[PDB]
DNA sequence: AGCGTACTAGTACGCT
DNA sequence: AGCGTACTAGTACGCT
């Protein structure tokens, strides 16, 4: 939300920003100052919401579980399990792959 | 936006999936797949709150601008800033130092 | 308000000017001069936004009503719950623990 | 500001609720809870010009030193001492010679 | 459906 | 005079 402008217009300012982000957290992880730096940039909420993605991710790859499982085990809606479902089908196959691999 | 608790009760898993992530990512950026993970990870718009906020937290360090100017330049609200801001405040004096290292 | 620096330069003095503060407080309640010394010390808005943040901290913890809710009870925006909660997240465990019993 | 009513209507309910503060605090201050009680309920500006405002205050009354030292020591604007020099005009007697003490 | 929270809008006020 | 920041207004959006 930064207030929906949709607009090819500028959503191009609000991504070489982003990116300017993505390298900055790389250095931060090579200095060991990642935490800190996700802990300024990040808000509790969002770190936390970021916790339950991972699992839900994971155990998707997994499936070992069927979703409403995951739901209860995780105290999940069951929307944001089907927003991981439908991101995880839309991710690079070089992506998905070495998830199974790392989270598996 | 999960049932705030501030419950001592558990607020670890979900802190121990959420390192689950930044380990998962630290991963990424070795193997150069951090930008589809972070595509996958995150939505458009907390990518796009992220850009903002690496400028406000630069330019605040960088001190060469009033936050009245920091707020036109960014098409920001005010309250964004202060969150900046103070939270800069509560920074590691180890992680404010080396950002004005690599940040300016 | 004062030349904001995140300045690991004196952010030492002030905060131990800020203790001085504390120790003075201490004593004042010890000897019932509390009262005229905290009209001394804040400011009119200053006493008020703190009977408000009180309540919200109180109603957070108790957790019976949304925030939504607590926000047409006292009459505030919605920012300032917000505020309110994440602190709280923040607070350590003995705190919230304590509150949670004198302030319920 | 609270969106300041001037209004003897309703600037009594954000009163009682101030007293609540200053009794939580009093028992803060008897459990030793104080300190992160203060960390919650004020933001990192309110200590530190709280810092400030005590010093003034104890210089004031000590009179060693002219106002426009003060300004320069605390590097304070002049308008800062004044309203400490007009507030402890009108501090009640008892808290004046109290102050002097412990202060001095 | 409801709820928590980050955000752009624009104020007041304590400070230097 | 200028500046930092806490606030009421009311949005969007991720969550359960
Ligand atoms: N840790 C910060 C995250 C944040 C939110 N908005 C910001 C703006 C700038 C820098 C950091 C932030 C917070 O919880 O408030
Ligand atoms: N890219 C995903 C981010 C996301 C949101 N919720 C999730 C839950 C699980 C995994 C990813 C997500 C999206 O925009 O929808
Ligand atoms: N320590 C809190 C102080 C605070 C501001 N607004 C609040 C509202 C409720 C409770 C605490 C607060 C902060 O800096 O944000
Ligand atoms: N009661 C004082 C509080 C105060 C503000 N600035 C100060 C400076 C010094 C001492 C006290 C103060 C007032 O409303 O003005």
């Amino acid at each position: 939300a930064q207030q929906s402008p949709y607009s090819a217009a500028m959503a191009e300012q609000r991504h070489e920003e982003w990116l300017r982000f993505v390298d900055l957290l790389k250095n931060a992880y090579q200095n060991d100052l990642h935490l800190p730096l996700l802990n300024l940039m990040l808000t509790p909420d969002e770190r936390e919401a970021l916790g339950t993605r991972v699992r839900i991710v994971e155990e998707l790859l997994r499936g070992e579980m069927s979703q409403r499982e995951l739901k209860n085990e995780l105290g999940a809606g069951i929307a944001t399990i089907t927003r991981g479902s439908n991101s995880l089908k839309a991710a690079p196959v070089e992506l998905r792959q070495w998830l199974e691999e790392v989270l598996l």
